[PDB]
């Protein structure tokens, strides 16, 4: 457990512009774009960071760079701030990380107003500090996160964020079951996803696509889609820094005539209710989970067959993965004919 992992737990990951815990405009892994309530004025900081017109969208590596950069700006601010630095110097890696988390969240200037609790931390009076922090606007903003950071301050270890990691695993399992369930016509039991989490791999064979799903996502008409094999893999060893591997072999699409964000929208309609019900029963959240999920996934596809109408396109192999304005789609072995 490092600071990056706990911050990844607290912020998650998002590709589109989202309103943070404070209500301000934010991108990536908790990178606050602007305080202004206008999206057009929010577009500035991002483009300034990259140096090219983006319309408010970035890549995963850019979000990671912005993440590390934001942590660097955080420690810069801590060392610059007069009230925080003595409190920080006295602390160990874990509590230092909690302080860094707070400064990361609420900015350098705002955090320095917690004079009472800072003074309480220099004297290493963890408990009364915790009780006092429990009564604060920061607790009102992020009660869960505040509970975790406070717990970190109190115990000085990594116990609080492990449970949150567990929760993330469970949520991810539900979201994945719903997603795969949506894409396919097959009934995916929680036990198979449990297989995907116990062992790094899960393979399903002789499936059939949900043409409604494809029609809604791609937005052109799909009549039928059959996939011979679907292989899914999770970075289970490091579930927080998520890496998903999706692979389809023997794809067979049939299309009639007469981007990914929409997927997130579709589920949001159909699943957010059921998902929230499931989470509540387990004791708009699905959007974040799905966003990080689809942002983390790398795609492989082999021996595909697509029909259009009828023309026939045969694809030997194709990969969809990140490279150095977005993810690269490298395709090989396309042969198109008739019958």
């Amino acid at each position: 457990m490092n600071i990056f992992e706990m911050l990844r737990i607290d912020e998650g990951l998002r590709l589109k512009i989202y309103k943070n815990t404070e209500g301000y405009y934010t991108i990536g892994i908790g990178h606050l774009l602007t305080k202004s309530p206008s999206l057009n004025a929010a577009k500035s900081e991002l483009d300034k960071a990259i140096g090219r017109n983006t319309n408010g969208v970035i890549t995963k590596d850019e979000a990671e760079k912005l993440f590390n950069q934001d942590v660097d700006a955080a420690v810069r601010g801590i060392l610059r701030n007069a009230k925080l630095k003595p409190v920080y110097d006295s602390l160990d890696a874990v509590r230092r990380a909690a302080l860094i988390n707070m400064v990361f969240q609420m900015g350098e200037t705002g955090v320095a107003g917690f004079t009472n609790s800072l003074r309480m931390l220099q004297q290493k009076r963890w408990d009364e500090a915790a009780v006092n922090l429990a009564k604060s606007r920061w607790y009102n903003q992020t009660p869960n996160r505040a509970k975790r950071v406070i717990t970190t301050f109190r115990t000085g270890t990594w116990d609080a964020y492990a449970a949150a990691r567990t929760v993330q695993r469970r949520l991810l399992a539900f979201a994945l079951r719903k997603l795969i369930g949506s894409i396919l016509l097959e009934n995916v039991q929680p036990e198979d996803i449990d297989i995907l989490f116990s062992k790094g791999v899960l393979m399903l064979s002789n499936l059939q696509l949900n043409c409604s799903f494809l029609n809604a996502v791609v937005s052109i008409n799909f009549t039928k889609g059959t996939l011979r094999r679907l292989i899914l893999r999770l970075n289970v060893t490091d579930i927080v820094n998520l890496n998903v591997e999706l692979e389809v072999n023997g794809l067979s699409l049939e299309i009639e005539l007469v981007i990914l964000d929409n997927v997130v929208e579709y589920m949001n309609k159909t699943a957010s209710q059921d998902f929230e019900d499931e989470v509540i029963n387990e004791g708009n959240l699905l959007d974040s989970i799905l966003q990080k999920c689809l942002a983390s996934t790398s795609v492989l596809m082999q021996d595909a067959l697509v029909y259009i109408g009828r023309l026939e396109a045969k694809l030997d192999f194709m990969s969809f993965s990140s490279v150095k304005t977005s993810r690269l789609l490298n395709i090989n072995g396309i042969t198109v004919s008739m019958v």
